[PDB]
């Protein structure tokens, strides 16, 4: 039986070994990325029960995400390699910090994801249903698939975990308030950053009041972040560390608080383990590399 | 004053260090490639005055096109980055040769061109005028330029030369004979592989009675190439080499053999010429990374 | 429903980025091995339906092994990480061909396997029980074992299919004759190379006379390998590759003969499956990472 | 005329290109390492004469091992490669800290050292003797040697020199303290670090009243290092760095000491080196490459 | 019409991977150096029109720096391959910071540089002519070459600008005092380090005194650096950054200062931007791969 | 007691990882090379007690080199790092096989040998004294001290070994020619490959009868080599291997030849074991990493 169910599309990072413009790199790292991908992932490492659901294309790529899902004990159940193409994209980190990404994922097999995708029933039993504000604003079928996600979720007293994680790229601050404004009334768990908060509500204030659900987790970055529960408000603070690949480190962090929540743990200790993640694959290259396994926390 | 003007779609392909599937690989080599792109610098580092046209992202991928373009002193009077992104692929070398690409350029800055893309008087006083079959098979813009392309040379005195490269993974056969069909009037110098005449016409015998241009040149892969000139028949024969990475090594041959008539020799020498820029490049790693200088060819 | 059961122990290779000394190195891959485990993965590439029975350390590369065969597919119900260490091994390439192996498995946990190992209801409608002669020459856990495990696949209608494999570092040409001898009565397919059996029975022939099982395979290295059933003697021939790295060869043909015997194939299409996959495994460098996958077969 | 004779069982470290679960890793670095050596190799590259007593296997590893030493000009003559294999381990660094080894060392040529493993003579006018707590350990012949030869230097008026390296997976606290317990009247100069006398006494107080030895120092991490010689408590402070690699920098502390006491330094002098040492080793990969030569404390 | 225009013998680096004594690497990373190279690349990088004029092998490596320069888009308009040999040396960074480098450059075709290497109207409209004290320091010739092209520049009212950058290694403290007493009349904007100064005048407060120009930059390495314009005395803040390699760094600062200077910058603006491209550098390994691009001033 | 004695100037070898012209690469790998440098560790790996005499800069390269012949048992009583720096060279091997080589070795330490370099007592009892016309070509001290050096060894009744090895880079036929017809005299044993004897005696046959020394051995690459020792000339073939970095093969092929002869073997052990070690330094990179140990040879 499983504790968690996220889904999304999975895509593939193209690295380079060092900082610098892509321009002159002659060598790329390849790793298997996705927001939902990393929490599933960093779930599993963690001996948490999760499946994840989505497609990837007919090509190497695809089957490449596959095996790691596979490997890392990810339920593939409702997760297989359709027609069509896997998704990819490269980032690029310049020496004095300032990143950029290219896509490559318009039209991918991944993108398809529309209502139905998988079985409902699969959600039966399940602790919470985890979702990245970046599937809806992949398409009008995902953003229909993600709102029905959701919907069969609490109709099966599923708590319904989101990432607004806004991305500029895909959707403007007005459609992503539009869809946040729909969306809210089911979310019971909402993770939100700083800047987007500030980004999509004038600051990190008024985006609080707007977005009020049950628990939402202000990731304040190194500033550790705040967890608003009961009208308590709780702060955690970061681990000191030095920032490599900053990328999936959010995504970590998610899963390290839903881990805490799934395991009832107390705020403090939700939020510590949070922070936790969110560290290490900070501290490491990749979308998800650095995420630790449950016999590291066992240790520590 | 140029001697050679060649366009086309740039492209950035990404190799494994070695043989093996895709999906198992950790770490790939950036290559700059584009048929009439590895043709353009196999020219320029023959000291063949050539210029590239063409268009290209404003991304880093672009910027490296750019760089390479213009580091291999090839003429950009005509090139340039524009809005949207660069195209680039995947390669893959199976142990016992069979390989498999993968494209990511649907819709790139690249594949835009169209029937005006560049100064007409840009032809002006130029020798050749080279093209691929992959170029017209992108789009129908691509196509109209390309027709529209040979057509002011014609009329500018410029000879056309034409490398068929049919792609499977652009257009079927009969849209490409459907082309040749329609360009073999204004082509001087084609060039045409043995499978290629084979899907195409069936046997290598009908493809040249059908495609009967001035001079046309069938390559047969390491059993040479045979040169029809003024109804003779000289044959040329390739230098014997380990082929490591084939691909590009038909492009390098056409920059071979023109260089050659761009110099006025025999047939004798052309044919030499370009099995040696194809063998170069076959025995070595990415797009035309094999390619030869002058220098070379005085020593040798 | 499993098709294919094969067991026995685990290991991790440890091998040189190109020929030359081990002294001498400096870096090193890590592989998965074993050779029961290579023709897993093999079959399970293939869409074979395989399980793997065995124990590993509960250390990190114990883990590494169990992710691998999970990702794979392989069926590991009687699999597990068990207290103890996993066994691996240093091999070494010499500049003229000649190599040699290092071994650090003595006393791991995968060498324990003994009379019970695993639940035989597994074996029910199983197709083939899979078992090389190393597994025998471990311990004397390990041959009592390996005479168990037949013993209940015969009475339970599964066929037997062994692989010789000698290993002149295990136990004595006697020691083997000895339980060959022992064996022998069981075995309904029997994988033998041309040095084990003239090592074994002073020349090809005689072998074959004593070791005459219902089917024999007599691989002859790269002449390909003779397939002797209904006292027919069918001949198949290797595919020409250029070997790298030979590990696991014999592995990966034992496989592709296996899987055309699950599929009820012709003694020409077990052979021609069977060079097929060694050939790949050959011309690719680690254990068993050169074996196809069923994609490939389908459009080869 | 040797000025200092250190003995024990050389190991190869096999470590990863950077942090993260061993089982991940597809490369490795071949180190060369073992406690002892360490010190050995540190002082040789400090110009101090130096010889090393032990066995190595007569594998590609024990001839590694034979190289190092010998390229680094330490003594070899009570060396040797005898039959057996020779030891190695895997290293594992987890991206917030928390690491693992994993031994393949139980019965290596190298463990088996025993009383009279070398001629006494050596010891003769060689000004210290270094061991280690990590040699006893290893076996019941090896705790005698050690004994032993700790007693044939003090019969030649050779300081002992001892480095507990408490080891709790070669033998438990009182093991250890019963040792200790035995050895310490013949040692002059003891090596110790914080947690060791906490794990082995109680608290950091009660280990230096109990292990009242000539001349003790206590390693405190970066908290530098304290220095109780003549009823004088003498601190030492580390130098500022970022541990990149930690493992070996106690050895390369040891060696840092003997040498300024061989020089006949001021202790202030004499922890200044050894900090120093420590601090470099301890800012590199493998087990002791960041040791300096004598040629940087010159320059520095 | 260029802005800047800089000269001098371009150089290139062989680095090892990680810190550590030279003489036990086994690979070198291959970098294109040059004090004025650096600056120029730096320059273009960032927009600025600027071209390089030197002398560099008929060789691989000759034609190595070629590509770099062009394909950075500097101005080679008096920039060639000539007979003789490029010139290149191997850095060393030890664990500690120490570092020691080894030439190969005397003889080179890049130190014949002698009056009248270039044409003069080249300088013609050009805002800045930039030179380093290493020039003048490889030879007679050069020397001459430096005080004629710096007089060259002043008769066509182009600002002198000037690095000291004193090598021990090309000339005495008097040398290069003689040099400067004789040159400083036609510098314009001088730049010097706290060594330098402290090396060549005693204290860095003569030096200033001595050395006064229009204009002087003091670096203060991390401690950033001070502008002595009109009297006045801006202080600029060096960019927190951890120094990787540290080489390159002092031209890149110039380089930034240049740009703002060029671009007519406030003093507090051309401080600004030359820590920042000296920050980029030393965070980086290479000669100038860490200089940043134009875009990536407009982002932050 | 040694053996065999040798003479020369190391060098270290700078090699890309793979074929292609030096310009493209961004990293080399760093080898000890040295004709009589490679056969001086070839001996020893053999266990033939050999010396090397010879100087190396006093810098990190020369550190290397005494690193390695220390390391590989070689004696350097007459060798040592003196003021000056240690040459270096850059290979370059061109996809169809054509290499370059770049000097960087005019006026190093090792260059300097002159009459008296070592103590003549030193050829005391030694079998051969090992000598490269590389040497003499080097400078008119070196020629002189090649003289002079096998002027000692005859009169110590030590037989002297020469290898041709004939340099354009150094001198001129003429100077060659000159040099030999005035040793001739006093060589006993004649290393001579055929392109070398072509390139200054005209034809293989001439150079034969002119260079008449009581035993010459003609190198033939593959084609095996003959032997002149008696009048008989005995043939001998070599070992089928794929040459991946040929140089220092001639001067493994000496060793092998020394060593048989040192070992008084028969002329067709001779050329077996010469032919042998050419192959095995042929069939992998670096000057002489190839090189075999005894324990090779016992076990083939
Ligand atoms: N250096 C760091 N040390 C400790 N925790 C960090 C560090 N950097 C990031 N984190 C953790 O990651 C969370 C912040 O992530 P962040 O706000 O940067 O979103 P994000 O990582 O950019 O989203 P994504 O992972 O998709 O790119 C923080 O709340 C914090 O717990
Ligand atoms: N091993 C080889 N030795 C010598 N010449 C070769 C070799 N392989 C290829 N060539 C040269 O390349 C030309 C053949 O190229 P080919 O027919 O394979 O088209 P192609 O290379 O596949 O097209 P593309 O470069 O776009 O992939 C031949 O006519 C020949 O001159
Ligand atoms: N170069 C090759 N080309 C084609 N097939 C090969 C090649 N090398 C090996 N094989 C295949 O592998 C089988 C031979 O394997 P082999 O006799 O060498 O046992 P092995 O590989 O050494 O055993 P192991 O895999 O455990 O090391 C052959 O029968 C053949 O089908
Ligand atoms: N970051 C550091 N900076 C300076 N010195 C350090 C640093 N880390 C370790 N050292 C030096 O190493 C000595 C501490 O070593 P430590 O206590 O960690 O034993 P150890 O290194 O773990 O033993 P081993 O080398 O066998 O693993 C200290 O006393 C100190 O001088
Ligand atoms: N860690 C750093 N952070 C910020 N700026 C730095 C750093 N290191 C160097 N710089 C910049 O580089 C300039 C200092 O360079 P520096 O004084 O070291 O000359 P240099 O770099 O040694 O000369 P060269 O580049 O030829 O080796 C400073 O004024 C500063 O702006
Ligand atoms: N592929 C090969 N197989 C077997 N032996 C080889 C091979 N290549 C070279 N050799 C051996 O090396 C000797 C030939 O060396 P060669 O004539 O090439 O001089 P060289 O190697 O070029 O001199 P140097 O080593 O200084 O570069 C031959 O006589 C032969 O024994």
């Amino acid at each position: 039986m499983l504790e968690v169910v996220t889904a999304g599309e999975p895509l593939v990072a193209l690295v380079p070994q060092e900082p610098g413009h892509l321009r002159g790199k002659r060598l790329l790292e390849v790793y298997v990325g996705g927001a939902e991908v990393n929490v599933a992932v960093a779930l599993a490492r963690l001996g948490v029960k999760v499946g994840f659901v989505g497609r990837v294309g007919e090509d190497e790529l695809g089957a490449m995400v596959e095996e790691r899902l596979r490997a890392e004990g990810v339920d593939l159940t409702h997760f297989r390699r359709a027609p069509g193409f896997t998704g990819l994209y490269l980032r690029e980190y310049l020496p004095l910090g300032q990143g950029r990404v290219f896509y490559y994922r318009k039209g991918s097999a991944g993108s398809a994801l529309a209502p139905g995708a998988f079985d409902p029933d699969y959600l039966e039993g399940v602790r919470f249903l985890h979702l990245s504000g970046i599937t809806p604003a992949l398409s009008p079928e995902a953003r229909a698939f993600s709102l029905w996600a959701m919907e069969e979720a609490k109709r099966r007293g599923v708590r319904v975990s989101l990432d607004v994680n806004y991305r500029q790229t895909l959707w403007s601050p007005e459609e992503a308030r539009g869809f946040l404004e729909r969306a809210l009334p089911g979310v019971d768990l909402l993770f939100l950053s700083e800047e987007e908060a500030e980004l999509l509500f004038g600051r990190v204030e008024e985006a609080l009041r707007a977005l009020s659900a049950p628990e939402v987790v202000l990731k304040r970055g190194a500033k550790g972040a705040w967890a608003f529960v009961d009208g308590r408000r709780v702060e955690g603070s970061a681990f000191a560390v030095e920032a490599v690949d900053p990328v999936g480190a959010g995504d970590a962090f998610a899963a390290g608080y839903l881990a805490g929540a799934v395991w009832g743990l107390p705020v403090e200790e939700r939020l510590r383990l949070a922070n936790l993640l969110g560290a290490s694959v900070a501290a490491s290259r990749g979308d998800h590399e650095g995420a630790p396994y449950r016999e590291d926390l066992e240790v520590l």
